[PDB]
RNA sequence: GGCCUUGUACACACCGCCCGUCACACCAUGGGAGUUUGUUGCACCAGAAGUAGCUAGCCUAACUGCAAAGAGGGCGGUUAC
């Protein structure tokens, strides 16, 4: 809320209502929306979660993955409709709040260790 | 000019035989700044399926228990090769 009384309210009316808790460290599963001409379909994103950013209508979360020995992170806009949904797989242990450091590392060493209640 | 003997790689028989460089044509081959293929010795990194060990997170038909739940099993995690 660091915005204008006005800016928020045009804001707040777009907001999503539906998004559930993830935090970084986790692995989550993004439906994405892919429209091909007029064939409307829904194509799977999973990965880690490496960065998430708070700002209202202006947030965003970064997903890295490994594609066919590549790595590729997506800067998803969280309440972009092209989000169909967000699915959280597994809670992740990590002591700090971006996980740049998970760019250098490949395999066994980029292991992530699971949040155990 | 004639006879005997001797040496010879000459026998078309010394007008013999025969050697090497240079020039010409062809053939195979050695060296050579480098270019490139296969294979291999180490040293390290990464590492699938699989097998062996350890786990206690989750899920569970046959057994035990009046039942609560145990035993056993499975998924997962993890180490070695």
């Amino acid at each position: 809320s660091g915005k204008h009384p006005l800016v928020q309210a045009i804001e707040n009316s777009q907001l999503k209502t539906d998004l559930p808790e993830f935090a970084p460290g986790d692995t989550v599963v993004v439906q994405v929306k892919v429209k091909e001409g007029d064939r409307e379909r829904l194509q799977a994103f999973e990965g880690v979660v490496i960065a998430k950013k708070n700002r209202g209508l202006n947030s965003a979360f970064t997903v890295r993955k490994i594609s066919s020995g590549v790595g590729v992170e997506r800067v998803f806009q969280t309440h972009s409709p092209v989000v169909a949904k967000i699915e959280v797989k597994r809670r992740g242990d990590v002591r700090r709040a971006k996980l740049y450091y998970l760019r250098d590392l490949s395999g066994k060493a980029a292991r992530i260790r699971e949040k155990l209640p």
